[PDB]
Parts: structure tokens; sequence; C-alpha cells
């Protein structure tokens, strides 16, 4: 059966209405194709819901991301490639939040500064496609906000009812993320006890034992110095997703009050969003929509990026020079990061703006296995981050963070790591609805390796 | 042409067998006020709810339990409040924010006046159902049972009992709860900000002069904390818990979950809310609501009206608090202001004698409802104040703790209850009578009442 | 047969040459009220003091400076108090504890009433000297100049000026300061405990009824903090700073030390105290006290009596606050209650006009001293209250900050000042007139005055 | 010249007066010989002074020492062998406090629990002697509370005026210890920066670099976790001295209020005191005076101690079984600690009392050099602590702490350590008025070594 929602029956200031209309009249790639009257109806509903986030959390994220930009904190961004309606369950959510928290404790120690924790959750329900027609000859699956994963024509029709289903799934998950992080799951001592169990049972546990012991002693030190533990009991986890579907993003806009300067438009589907490689057209609607909202935004930069084009994103998206307003996410592939990134970094640094430089070591290293599965090699992922570190150290700039696809589940999607996942093993638990994710073990292992990168 | 959007539903281990076996035994009891829809459809919706993200988590409920234990011991005070009936249509950011705001305002004043913590519980995120007296409504239509069951609109189609609503209810509850959590951790519940709203109310209210001393005195108490250099993090956020009447057993049972036993034994919680209560209509001693309440580990409350006997109250205590956990059980009295002074004392004496430690909570609003000449179901402010007054006098005389209050309020400037300082009359009621069920004290009246009760606490 | 014990003295780099050269230039100025003892003996005692452990350290003084800057800006309030003249004989644990206690009691009340922090400064640990008018005392003996200089006892031998006292003074100052630090970090200065003493005073005082509302209101302010879950460490201890009139330049100069320049440039501090002031007798503009004050980095104060002109006050400001550091300089007014309203305004206007930010502090006690029929030098409570009243009215009218008070008090139940709620009369004075110099408000009177001044702060 | 104090011109409850009189009528070894009328006069003065400590600090020390006794904190006790009137100066005091704080940070890290810091200060002005007549043929110097260090008959006369001079010097120093620890000298970050400078310049700095870096990262971790730093800004340092001169100790008694049970006698010359080898007669006045006061007390136990005698001290001095009330200080010599301590520990553990076991690795290892100077070898000191650790690990009991003689000054009194102080070097800066102390460098080095003992 179905559940069914009623379509409901003070205007923006003029300049925001004009700028917003202007931004949305620009070309927009990768949009779903569904009737405009039905999309309007869905938007009317989403214009009336409880937002997923609120403005003052977003100004707080901004301030924390400014610290990152200045070289005083570090950003960790992670979760599923594609969340699905069917896996939006308590265990799946709790496990991803847990996977992210584990990595955080280790990176916090290794960087010797705060880690801003941003999950890819409560909203990554859509994806772009290079091909409208997939390898089975079906209309491509573009994520659950648009259509269905199942391989059949009917399920692949673009269905606007999904926009509301997506909000409903986002809100519920977010509710649970908030409950879990303020309720004990994000207690530092508890999270660190899970890291100890992993060191104990991982096949490469011995390799990571020193670092884990040193973290354990750091914690006991705090306790020994009688420091208050209130701040150890909870953590903040922000939500993020690629802003891809403009029907969804525009219905989730809300105007803030003037309790901070003038009223502004915030996208309250998330705390921060980014724009992918296939929608980053400089004169396109995604970049223009990003210029209009006050959220922190990110732009993915791949191997054809030029230094001049990167400067142009910075001048469009960070025109007031607010450190941390903009994050540039490098995804070049490991074999190319060392050569392609430096000139982009030098040129952007020369502008006097303060962007966060973030490494996406996953997307630029995807390949197909002999066994059929889309996959990435652990060592290639590690090595991109390694080269990202080297590029920054040579230029004296801040390696700001990482952006990774992970899960808390024990899936077999990426080859290698300590568990030595082979081409054979991939068939066991290849569960992603899109790209291959790091395992819970692999995601934690990578945090150990990166901590070392931070320590040297 | 329907003005509706259909949202498809797409059909985790079950609860363990020993718990399922106890739970089956309990829900075999008869259940009053249940929705009349097909069992096979109800099952299907329950199956969906059995696998969604819960609205609350167990360790928030163990923390509420501990705070309610302090209430039961006379060391905190319980404030419980919100809409009589939430609807899907008004489950919006501004309505939610205004109710949360109204509850916080009252809390600052009651905190000061009681000189002890206030456990703040709001009736939101799941209060979408109601019982009925009447088979058929005055319009000759099947009665409205709340949005979890059917539609308010006066037409046959909307009044059919629609199990899809079980899911729509969960979706609305989860979204509202999300927003309550955001707002209370993000600045809306900053003490200084909330108190500035109380100051604007004092400057503005027609009776502002009456409340001025208390407001100034609270202001100085705040400025003192700052002066002493102890204005810490704790002033910037507050906890607001969720509660609703547990009425629809299909909803409540599908939202049961087992705690993971990392901080005790594995237990059964209803994760549709932090705490729930059982209304007058469904509190049959051998009925399924009371048995459901015994089974879950959440704190629970039972409403007690004018026909309550002391022996029946004792039986609730022995059924629902059998392990003697202070604060596990709250007894709410809604006897009407003219009767509270006579009816409550013997009930209190008898329950005290059992050696259990219940929270005694006053529901002033329910026992004092009447119809106006102008049509509208309404309650009079002075009757509400006066029931709380008498509730305080009863406890004073017995040396027991007046534990808290349970009120129906909103942040909106509605005209549903007569009186208060704005002097709402019978003809004013027509202006903004917006409730989908009982009349709710408006934002000014709800705050005024908190001043009056603070005075009660102090003397 | 002497009733005395001789304690032998046994004779670190010097201060740097550039500072010594400036300091020599300054102390070549003439110095009023100095002790008449041999220079070679004074040198020897100074040599001993140049190498003892200081009484205070520089970073406490930089912290006092910052807190006094908040006073000067209208964001805190300064309370300064203790004995007129400490003696060696009464420099005991119970006397010290009772004075510290009296000051803390007043502070809680003034904190509440001012709704802002109180910088607590006590006249102890070094206030062992006094100026004189009279060559010869009424007994035909050389005058008593305080225990740093000679003996109180009425006999020629004791009245000889004895430089050994410089060391005895340091030893007593250091021991008393040790005990002040212990007591304030160890529980005597717990806010809840101090306030319970104020409650016992209210229950007991003959005017207790008059002060009851304010005391209850403070109690509720405290209970609020606890209710809000912010009753932190900061309520358990308080800082009390030391101060005395810098009169004897042999003492003060030997206690100079250079800060180590790990938190700024190297500077010269007088580490006999945190802050010192210069009295009416020694404030000559071209004299050595004012020049000594300019040279040290401590906060300093200057007493201003009824002959002060606005131009002379401006000159103090330009000499002592030449870098415009708010709170570096405090101007204290002791003009008598009958004259404060007329004399102070023009002084304030003129100093404000300079663009400097001084602390304006009231010394109610000094300008209101008289002799009773019964013999005793005394002050009347009502005159003291009334000078502070007028000091408040002056500042109100000009829109300037009444910055604080400077009072002579003790924790003992002495009978030195007439009036207050105990209604001390001329014949009661004989009972316990124990001061070695001016009359001091007793513990009840000192607390009563804090209530009255809190009322002044609030309106 | 001299300064001169006037002799001044509510009784104890009867039972305390009786118990106290009883205790002082017992034999008392090592007392000064000076006229009783003059001693009375001095006592009359000291009965009237501001105490050096107050009772509620002593109940707080007690509670913290109970944690030590239970295996949950660790005790560090240290300072000069003999303080003198002439070296009671701001730099000397600040340096000893600093030396103790440096060791503390390192031991706090290494033990992973709190360190109770107790200085031997504001009162160790007296010492016992084995010989009344020293090697020069003079009346022995017994410390500045009794007589003068200078080698001449006159200065060695026992002078009761010194009792008051001692209080005056104690009070002043204590004042300064309180000021310094609440004012910034005991800021953790500042103390740890001194440890970094020492690692950088010590000849064995490389050996200690790992541990120092690991502490540095532990501190930055706290900062990275946003923990409140108020408790990092100050430390508590308690005062202690051997209770040797009963004329001094008895004049510094004060009766507490009944704000905690019944009124009791506290010795307010210090927070805690101990009884040396030469005054610990079981039926002597020192042990009996210790039974009467409520302060935490310690008893030094040397190589002739039997297990039965140790049990008897425990039953006399800890008769109510208050954990931490009594500390037994082992000083056996390194060659003997392994053999002599175990049976003493087993027997005392069997009583069910909970004493603190503390190692004094200095006294049992003193020897004379060819060059004339009384001295101890660094390696012997380290090795006693090593064997003290081994004895406890084998029995599963808590190595509770150490008691050492140190200074902040760069003296040459103990041979060895990284600076490799030789017999020749001793002549340079042999400044102690009694036993040889560890250097600032040597004292810190020993804290590194002990941290390792704690870590393994
Ligand atoms: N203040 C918190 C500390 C914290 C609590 N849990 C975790 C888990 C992982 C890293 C850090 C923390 C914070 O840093 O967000
Ligand atoms: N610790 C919070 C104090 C608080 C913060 N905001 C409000 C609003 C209303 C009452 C109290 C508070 C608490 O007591 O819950
Ligand atoms: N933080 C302290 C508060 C305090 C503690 N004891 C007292 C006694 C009197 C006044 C204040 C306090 C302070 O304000 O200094
Ligand atoms: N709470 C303090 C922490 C501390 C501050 N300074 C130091 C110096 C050495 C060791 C510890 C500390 C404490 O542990 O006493
Ligand atoms: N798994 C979710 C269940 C859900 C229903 C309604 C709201 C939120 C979640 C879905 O299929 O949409
Ligand atoms: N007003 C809500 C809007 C809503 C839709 C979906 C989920 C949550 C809320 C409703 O009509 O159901
Ligand atoms: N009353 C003090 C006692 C004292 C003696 C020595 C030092 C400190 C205080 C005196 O007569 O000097
Ligand atoms: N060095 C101290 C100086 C001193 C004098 C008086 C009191 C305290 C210390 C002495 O010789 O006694
Ligand atoms: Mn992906
Ligand atoms: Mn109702
Ligand atoms: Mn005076
Ligand atoms: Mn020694």
């Amino acid at each position: 059966m179905n559940w069914t929602v009623d379509i409901p029956i003070p205007p923006l200031p003029t300049d925001l209405r004009t700028r917003l209309d202007a931004a949305l009249a620009k070309p927009a790639a990768q949009q779903p194709t569904w009737p405009a009257d039905q999309a309007l109806a869905m938007r009317t509903v989403l214009e009336s819901v409880p937002p997923v986030t609120v403005p003052s959390e977003i100004v707080r994220l901004q301030e924390q991301l400014a610290q990152v930009a200045k070289g005083e904190a570090f950003l960790l961004q992670g979760g599923d490639c594609a969340e699905t309606f069917m896996d939006n369950t308590e265990p799946h959510i709790r496990g991803n939040v847990r996977a992210l928290l584990q990595m955080a404790v280790v990176l916090t120690y290794g960087a010797s500064m705060p880690v801003v924790k941003v999950a890819r959750i409560a909203g990554q329900y859509a994806k772009p496609r290079s091909a409208d027609i997939d390898a089975l000859g079906l209309r491509s699956y573009r994520g659950d906000m648009i259509n269905g994963f199942a391989p059949d024509a009917a399920a692949r029709e673009h269905d606007p009812s999904r926009l509301v289903r997506a909000y409903a799934n986002a809100s519920a998950a977010m509710n649970l993320v908030r409950a879990l992080t303020s309720s004990g799951l994000a207690s530092l001592h508890l999270v660190h006890d899970w890291n100890r169990e992993f060191v104990r049972t991982s096949p490469a546990g011995a390799r990571y034992e020193a670092l884990a012991t040193e973290i354990d002693r750091g914690l006991r030190f705090m306790s020994a110095c009688g420091v208050a533990d209130r701040n150890l009991q909870t953590a903040e986890i922000y939500a993020s997703h690629e802003a891809l579907v403009l029907d969804y993003e525009r219905a989730m806009l809300r105007l803030s009050d003037g309790d901070d300067g003038e009223p502004q438009l915030f996208d309250l589907s998330a705390h921060t969003v980014w724009i992918g490689e296939r929608t980053r057209q400089i004169d396109g609607a995604h970049i223009a929509f990003a210029q209009v909202i006050a959220n922190p935004v990110g732009v993915k930069l791949g191997p054809n990026m030029t230094p001049e084009l990167a400067v142009e994103y910075v001048e469009r998206l960070d025109p007031h020079n607010k450190p941390g307003r903009l994050t540039l996410v490098s995804r070049m592939g490991n074999h190319k990061v060392r050569d392609l990134l430096p000139p982009i970094v030098e040129k952007v640094q020369a502008t006097g703006h303060q962007v966060i430089w973030q490494c996406d070591p996953m997307h630029g290293n995807t390949h197909e296995s002999s066994t059929g599965f889309k996959t990435r090699h652990f060592d290639r992922i590690v090595d991109e981050v390694q080269g990202f570190f080297e590029v920054h150290r040579a230029l004296g700039t801040h390696p700001g963070g990482i952006h990774v696809e992970i899960t808390g589940e024990n899936v077999t999607e990426c080859l290698g790591g300590a568990q030595d996942i082979s081409e054979t093993d991939l068939a066991g638990r290849y569960e992603t609805a899109c790209d291959p994710r790091l395992n819970t073990q692999q995601s934690l292992e990578l945090a150990f390796l990166v901590a070392e990168m931070l320590r040297d």
C-alpha cells in the first residue's frame, strides 16, 4: 500500500527572489525528467516540512570550517556513496556513525587538533550519470530520490513522489544521528574501546598497536589531570550530500532571521553540500544556486581542472573572502595527484582566499574487476592521500581533510587492506547501490595510516 | 484532482521469542478505543514500522527515568505541556518552534520559583490520536479520532479509518522530533534568550505589573550567576523530552525495541516517545493499555479523574511499579477545581501508605472543560489556576511533594480558553479557535499560569 | 625579665643599574612622616628584606590590574576593607579569619546587589604604620606610629623608633598572607557557607526584619544556580588581595622586585602587597610617595579629602596614570557626609574630562570621625551610610560609575563606632574599644552597611 | 642586629590533654638540649602564630592519599635534605617547586593517574645525629631549627630562639609556594615546556625524546578534544618535614572544629610529617605523638625492619583502618631491597590495612668519596626504585610512590646521571647542608626512568 500526504492550499525579499530565479533559469545538468506540475506539487509539500537542519547549526559549522581553513582543525567527511530507502535502518545508521567516530578519534590524536565530523547522510539519495542507458540497456538508476535500483524498466521511471520520500527518510535518519551523538554512542572512551577491539583482531593489528596504546595513554592522561569529561561524552556530526536535484534543494530553502546581519537563504536539507564533476559548469545552475545559499559548499576538482578555472570557482563562491566558506575537493587518482595538484594550489593560494583543501582519494581510483564488480584498490586510495600530503608539505599549505565513502558494515567492495580482500571475495557482500565503499575495518585502517601522515 | 501525493511503501530480526510470547499474552487483553481497520493492513504497516529509525533511544529514556526519580523524591519538578492533538497540517517549523518556546518560558519561571530543576516534557512527536465518546458526531459523521486514524475534515471519505496513517504519523513524529533536538541544542533553549522573551511579555501583558517583581528577581538571579563567574555551557541548551498518550496499540507495539544490554540487561522500550501515559477511557485495570504499560521500561503515567477510588489507584501502583522504582509511575489528577480538595487527599494517603514513590502531577485543564453560549468547547483560566492551587494545598497538608503539572498550551496567540490577563470573552473565542480537539491555553496564558504557579511553589 | 625573644638576623643580584638610577632620583624627593632611626641600621634591615620571599608575586598583580580595569569600565565593583591598624599582638589566626570572613560576607551581598563581580581587597599583611599630626601625645610621650615603627604601649622605651620592626613586620605580613591564601582556597570562602553566616545574622540582628527580603532573594538566586545545574568550582573559593597604605619608604623600597619578563617586559613591582595607596598626609605632588607610586607597576590609590581641588586631582592622574591604563589609578574620596555632595562633582567632572579612566572609590569612615563625651575617638554609623549615599547620588547625576568602597571593619564584636541596628551608645564604647588607631565597624555593622549599599546599587 | 618578639601574657578537651601529656612524657630521642624555661617561652609564642597549614587542607590530603593507598594515584615527595635560613629565598624556593612539578608531569603521564605532590619544605630545618661529636670534633649540626652549620663551637650551641626563626622562615616560604602554584608557575603547558628544553640539551636527551614527544601529543590531544583548561593552570603542593623537634611540633598543634565528627588535634606546621629511623622507637614519644595527631604520617623503614615490627606500626598508627593514614617508607639500599621488602609487604598486606608503600631510594645508598664528600650514586638510586617496583609487581601490590631529595639548582652532590658527575666534579657546587641531593637534571632524569618503570 501507500501513505498519502495532503498538498497544502511572507514573500522573499525582492533581491533574493530575483537572484534565486536567475540562478534556477540557468542550464542544469543531470536533472530528472518528470512532469513540472507533479514536481511543483511535491515542492509545495517540502516547502512546508520541518527542516533537516537549522541556520544556527550551519553558522556554527562555518566557524569550525574556518578553523580548518586556517590550519587549526581538520575535516573528516564520510559515509555511503548512495544511501537507500531500504537500508535507512537503525543498525545501518548507527554503524556508519560509529565508523566515522572511530576514524575521528584516531585522526584527532594524530593531527593534534580538532576534527570536524561531517557525515554523508540524510540526503545523498541521488547521483549523476555519464550514460542515460546502463550496461543492461535500462534507464540508469540515479538514486532513490529519482528512481529504483531494481533492474527493470518500470522501477527506473523517474518518480517525483520520491522527493518527499527522500525528505522523510532524511529527517528520520537525522533524528537518529542527533539522538545517538548526544546520548552515549559518541562517548570518547566508548569509541576508543572499539578501536582497541579492532587492533586486537585485525590481521595487521600489530602494525597499529603502538598508536592505539599511545592514544589510550593520552586519554588516561586527561583523566589523571582531572579534566572535566563533559566534552568527552558527546560529539557533533554534521550532515552533507551532493546538491544534485534542484527541485529538492530549492524546496528546502528557508530564509534565516536578521538575528545575524541581513536575512539570507539557507538550504536546510543539510549543513553543507557539494557540487560534483558533472554539474560544476561555471555558468550552470548548480554553481549559481551555491552562490545564493549561505551554507558552506564544496566543489569536486578532477584531472582536467586548470588553475585558472579553480580561481574562478573561488571568486564566484567565496566572493566576500570568508575562510571555510569554500572547500575544494581534489580527486585526481594516485598516479596523478602529485603532478596535477600543485599548480592548482599555488594559484589559489596566490588569490589571498582561504579555502579548505580536501582529498577525495576514492573517485579518481575506481576500476572494474575481472569478476564484474566496480571496485577500488585500498593501496591506491592510501597512496592518493599520501601524495596529497606531500603536495601540501612542499608548498607549506594545510592538508585540510579527507572525503571518503565508508560503511560500518563488513562489506567486500574495495580490494586489499589488512583483510586482503581479493577479486573472488567481492561476490560475498557487494551491497553498495553505486560505488564501492571501504569496510569498517578498512575505513579504520586508513585513519591509522593518515594519522601517521599527519604525524610526520 | 485529489490534492494528495501517494508515497509508496516497500515490503532486521524479530523481537526474541520469550519477549514476543509475553507481549502476545498481554495484547490478548481487550483494548478499548481502537481503530476499526483491516487486520491484514494493520500488520503490513506494523511491519514497516518495525524496521524504521526510532524516534527516541533507550539511553535517553534511562536518563529521563533518573531525572523523574528526583522528581518523585521531592528534588525536581515536572512540567509537561503542548497541544491537545497535534495535526499533520500544522506540524510545521513555526508551530513546533512556538510550542517548544512556550514550554521553555514556563520552565525558566518554574525553575526559579521551585528552586530546583524542571524536567521538561513536551506533548509532541506522536500525539496524533484521541478516544471518542460518540459513535456519531453532531454532523452525523463517524467521529474524528486524530490524524493517526482518520481526517479532521467533515466528510465521510476522510473519516474512514486509514492504516496508512500509522506511517504518516511516524514520519511526522520523526521530523518534528528532529527539529525539537536541533532547536534545543542550537540556541532556542539558551536561558538568557528565553528569559528576554519573558521580559517582553512582562512589559506588554495587561497584568505585566503584577508579575514585574518576580521577573526582575529572576533577572537578578541570572545576573548573579554571571557575576559569580559560573555562567557555564549549561545555560545554553536544555533537554525537552517527548510524550503522548499511548492509545493506538498497533503504533505503540510496532515501535517497541530491545535495548542492547551494554548498560544493564536487555529490556523492552517503546521508542515512539520517551514517556507515555494512559487516558481515562483506556485505563481498565485488566485491559491491554495497562498491560502494555507494565511490559515496557519507559516511565509511564495514568490519568485519574473524579471516579477514582484509593483502592483502584493502589492497584495501578502495584501493577505498574512492581519493582518499586521511584518515578517509574506518575499519577495525574484531573478532578476539576471544585472537587480536587475533597477527592485527592484520600487517594494520596492510600498510595503513600503502600511505600511506593509515585510522582503526583496535576492536570488542571481536563476536569474543567465546558461549552460556551457561542458554541465552543472551552475552559476558564481561573478554574485552571484554582485546581493547581488546590492540588498544592492538598500536598502541603499531607507533607507530600506536589510533583508537577500537565497542561495543554501553544505558542500561538489563539483564543480557546476564556480569561487570563487578556480577558478573553465568549465572543473573542470565534477569532482564533484553532484546536483540533480541546481548548489550549495560548502563549500569554501559559506564561501567566507559570508565574502563578511559581508563587504557589514559593509559599 | 624583658618578656621578649631576640631573633638573630644574618647579614641575589641588586636591581639593575638603570632602574636603580631612576629609583634614586625619585627617592631623593622629600618624604613626609618617615621614621627617625639611624640610616645605617635602616640599610641593614633593607638588605635583609631585599632577599626574603615576597608576600605577593607579579602575575597576581597583573591579574588584579585586569580585574580593576573592569571596575574602572563600570563592569565590576571594588570592596576594600579591614583594620585601621593591624598590630603584631592581634595578628592571630582568629582575628585574621574573622576579618576575612567579614569581608566575604559583605562581598556576597554586594555581588548580588551590584549584579556584577566584586574585587575583594583586604587591608592586611603590611598595614602596620601610620602618620601623625602631634609631635607629642596626650600622655607627653612620642607618638605611636604603628608596629612597623614603634610600640603602642605608653612608655618611652617602647616608643623609640626601632628599625628591627621592618623585619618583624615582614614576618607578620608573610604569615598572615600565608593564612589568607590557605583559608580562601580551602573552604572559608565557599559561597554557600558565607551566605549561611549572613542568614544567621539576619535571624539574629535587631533589624533582621529590614534585611530579610534581600537575604531571601539572595538565597533563591543561589538555589537557582544549583537548579540550573551550573554550581561549579567557582562557588567554592574566592580571591582576596592584600593592600596597605605605602607609608614607610624603607619597607616599600626593600620589597621591590623585577618581574622576570616571561609575560611582557621586565618591570618593577612592590611585592609587599598587591595594591597600595597614599594617604592625605603623604600625597605631596612633588614628594617621594607619589614618585614611588609612579615608578612601581602595582595599581595604586590616592586619598582625596575636603581640600582637594579638581586641578590637583588632574595632576595625580597625569603623574600616576600617564599611559592611560584603566584601573591603574583609584581616587578615594573622604570628604564627610555633609560635604560629599558639594565637593565631589567638580572633581569628577574635571578628571573625566582628561579622558583617563580612574576608579572612583568612596571612603566613608575617615571624613566622619569625632570625639565622644566619654573620651573615645568615634564615628557614627548613619554618617558613614550617608556619605556612601551621597557618593552614589553624585555619580548617578554625572552618569559615572560609583566604583567601590574602602572601609575599616573587623570580624570581632567591638564597640568602636556608634549606631547601627545594635544601637551602640556613648557608654557602650567603653566595653570593647580595641582599635590601635581609628574606630572600626564591627562585624554586624559592616554587614548591615553592605545591605544598605546593595540597596543603593539596585536603585 | 636582631628583631625581637613579645611573649604573650579555651582548654583542650580532657582526653586530648591526657593523651597528649602521656605521649610527651615518653622517651624522646634526638632532642635538642636547651633550657626548659627558654623552650617554654618560645612555645608560648608559637602557640599564638598563624599556622602554616589549615585542617581542611589536611583532610583533603588525606582523601587524596587514600586514592594512593587504593592503587589509584601515586605519591611524589621531594625537596631539600635540609632547608637553611640562608637559602630560603625566592629563587631557591621557585626552583625546588619547579623541579618537583617537572617530575610530576612525567610521572603523571607514565602512571596514567594523579600524582600527589608533596614537597619537603617549610619545615625540614632539623635532623638527627648518630654522633653528638662530628668528624671535626664539634658538637654536631642538627639543622637550623637547633643550631648553625658554620664549623665553630659558638655557632653549634643549641639556641631555642631558632624555633621561632624556623616558623618565620616556614611561613614565608609556604606563602610563596601557595602564590606560585596558584599563579602560573604550575601551569601544565609551561612546566612541560621546561621538560622539552631539558630533553633538547641533556646529553642523554635522545634517550628521553620519545617519551617527551608522547607527552606533548597527549597534551595537544586534550586541547584538540576541547577539554576545559582550568584544571591545567594550577596544581596543589603540600608541605612535609620530619617531625623531629617536639618542642616545635607541640607548639604548632591546633584543635579543629567539630565541622567533621569530633574535635581533633592537627599539627599545623605541615600537611604531613614522617618519623625517621632514629626516632621511631615503638614506645617512644615520636610514635605516640604521631598517634595523637590527625595528620597523615609516614614511618621510615630501613634494613633491620622485621615484618612483625612493621605490623605493630600499622596497628598503632592506623588503628581505625583509614586508607592513606599511614605511609611506610622503604629505604633498604639497592643491593638489599629485593630480599628485605617482600616479607614486610606480605605481612602488612595480610593485616587488611591499606598503607602506602613508598620508596626512599636515597638514604640507603649514601657513601663517602675519595675526595671527602658524602655522596650517592645515581645508578644505585635508580636501581633501588627498580627493585622496589619488582617487589610490588611480584606480589600484585601497589608501588605507591617515591620520596627523594632534590633541588632545582645545578649542584654537584650525587655522582652519575647523564651529566656523568665524577668525584672531581663534586668540589664545584657541593652546597647541601646535610645529604647530597639530585640535581635538577638528575631529578628529571629519574622521573623519566620511573615513568618507564610505571609503563612496563
Ligand atoms: N569534544 C568532542 C570529543 C569527542 C567525543 N567523542 C569523540 C569521538 C571521536 C572524536 C572526538 C570525540 C569532539 O572532539 O568532537
Ligand atoms: N541546564 C538547563 C538550564 C536552562 C537552559 N535553558 C533553559 C530554559 C528554561 C529552563 C532552564 C533552562 C536546565 O535547567 O535544563
Ligand atoms: N567566584 C567567586 C564566587 C564566590 C565564592 N565565594 C564568595 C564569597 C563572596 C562573594 C563571592 C564569592 C567570586 O565571585 O569571587
Ligand atoms: N590538576 C593538576 C594538573 C597539573 C597542572 N600543573 C601540573 C604540573 C605537573 C603535573 C600535573 C599538573 C594536577 O594534576 O595537579
Ligand atoms: N525505509 C523507509 C521507511 C520510512 C517510511 C516513512 C518515513 C521514513 C522511513 C522507506 O521505505 O521509505
Ligand atoms: N504536514 C506533513 C508534512 C510531512 C510530509 C512528510 C513527512 C513529514 C511531514 C504532512 O502533511 O504529512
Ligand atoms: N604576634 C606575632 C607573632 C609572630 C612571630 C614571628 C613571626 C610571625 C608572627 C609577633 O608578636 O610578632
Ligand atoms: N633568611 C631569613 C630571612 C627572614 C627573616 C624573617 C622572617 C623570614 C625570613 C632568615 O635569615 O631568617
Ligand atoms: Mn561515490
Ligand atoms: Mn486534551
Ligand atoms: Mn583609619
Ligand atoms: Mn636526608
